């Protein structure tokens, strides 16, 4: 009988940025891994962005599963990333520490970071992303306080108090809904709703981008 | 098959303002369990609270107990939203709003025509140009509107503005949820001080004073709106001098000594009751006839 | 159709004063059921209050056998106003007003032909100089004179003061009720415990010497305009002398004696009768006849 959270469930692909933690490549391949996946390929087909902390390129693949083909990038290629933020690079998909795929590209030191922070055309792209769509975040065992994320975003755009962001987690008590809200809501993002097991996070989450598209298409 | 009151049946749209009352919006409906009544209400807000994982199983339990009472259910849902919206006011929390738009949606679907006709008759002499005013959160009247006959708008007591032009019958835009409509909830004064603010104001007073002198209001459904706190307040208490020219209210009949209670504790208030003792479904027959003597002799 | 008793034309019109039966406001609708013999009004009333709520059932039982205890029936008029309005201060009482209208409402739309020859010959006999006096609520002759262009006075005893111009003859175009006025129901006085009340103004009694001998009385429709004795009562305390009392009264033939003794009557109290072949259209054109042989005479 379970349900989705409205406010998020209103919401239309274009509108959306999908930040994928490590437990989405944890969740992937099985066979439910693939159905997640499958998931994610008709997102970003839609005109969702995805991004990831993670060094893996199971998107790039699973997009051979179904029959597409689909671009990596990492911050050191800003004029891909720049094309990808103004909207114009479908089927870009950026791995944000980089892809393991190339070794130059990989971002760890501080200076990758300020190399974003220097390039205020992206960082202007950046502010813009925030400003105009709703984020939804996945699996986040680092994302929200990932070194990454706190120079790009966390630096760079300061409406803290007016985001319409949303994330998902596995709820096994009211302190980890608070504890998380509180941090999450300093940041500007709600907390959401799932709790069995991670085998509810492929399925609610295909339901959700079901509804989703479903409304906005 | 009824008659009309003479004097209420010769009024005409400019004249009037309509309330419609919490038992309208579910008679629409012949499958709608959550608007029936107020506990039927407070219990679907509680329902998606718990299924969203939103409320803990202690306080949704402890809640239950408090709304097991029937002591002012009302009051509770003054209680919930306390419980429900962070008063670190800057921050515009989704929560309240998220449990809203879970029960007051899929509406529509199930309705049935004769529900359809007493709101296409109610739009009809909002339309011609009486103002309206409601109890409810929803907004079938808007939503029924929107559809297919007019820009209807929902309006917030807290709005000085919109609140002032609708006093001068200007703004022909709107119904008034004197409480709080559910689509835009940061609105919500179910708490005395907002509509108390509304009150302060001197300029405000005379053209609410004028408002009970000048007009016929009639009454709908359930017309228990004259004692729903925000109205007594705001319209009550400027009997300074007791013209109290004719308003109207329906009720179905029951057993006789209720009515009978009902309309001498009324007409004392200032206000006169019809009958009709038949199934609902002549409810909206009923109304129809009404709504064209009304507008008939206004256009 | 055997014409005109040759006392009728020889009196000049501004001589004359009218009073209007039954029959004459049965004629302007006469298929109406509430008309067609008296107790009918009740009857209807009665009719009203089963599906309008006044009463119930048993109460309703109550008056069914009312209506076949028969006679005294002007006054179970007045217990039945006495019934359905005892008051607050003041106000708009929701029983009798927005009741009466489901009888006094809706007469004008069956305002026939045959009809509107007795109250056209009416208006332009008031419009020769005379005045009228009328016995019913109804308020047909004042729109029917509308109709033909002039807005009448409505005159009863409550309007104290107006008797000061109405015995001056001053207002012309005036009409002074007996059963009350269907515009203000406030005003109604059936019964010798209200009328006389403002004849305490003694002048207006004594002036009643020129409203009784110096004048003269026709009568319409009936033998029902005297036979219970409100015309005793508010015009033989002023003057009984039967040598100069100078007044007639129109009726029907019928079985002999039935016939006769009304006329013996009414001669020996100094009134006079005048008769015709019964059916009901023939009176209308009898009026008119006697109406352009008067007005033609006071040309």
């Amino acid at each position: 009988p379970r349900k989705l959270l409205p406010s998020l469930k209103t919401k239309k692909p274009r509108e959306l940025v999908l930040v994928i933690g490590t437990g989405i490549s944890a969740a992937v391949m099985e066979d439910s891994g693939k159905q997640l996946l499958q998931s994610v390929l008709h997102l970003m087909e839609n005109g969702a962005l995805v991004l990831t902390t993670n060094f893996d390129n199971l998107l790039e693949l699973y997009a051979a599963d179904q029959g597409k083909q689909l671009e990596s990038l990492d911050l050191t290629d800003e004029k891909k990333v720049l094309e990808w933020a103004q909207e114009k690079r479908k089927l870009s998909v950026l791995h944000i520490h980089g892809v393991y795929t190339n070794p130059s590209g990989i971002v760890l030191h501080p200076a990758g970071y300020q190399n974003v922070l220097r390039n205020t055309e992206v960082m202007r792209e950046i502010q813009k992303l925030y400003e105009n769509k709703s984020f939804l975040f996945l699996g986040c065992g680092w994302t929200v306080d990932d070194t990454t994320f706190q120079a790009l975003f966390l630096e760079a755009v300061k409406h803290k108090s007016d985001l319409e962001h949303f994330m998902l987690v596995r709820r096994g008590d009211v302190d980890e809904f608070k504890k998380l809200r509180e941090n999450m809501l300093d940041k500007g993002i709600k907390v959401i709703s799932y709790g069995d097991d991670y085998a509810d996070l492929p399925e609610y989450f295909k339901r959700l981008t079901c509804e989703i598209s479903t409304r906005g298409t």
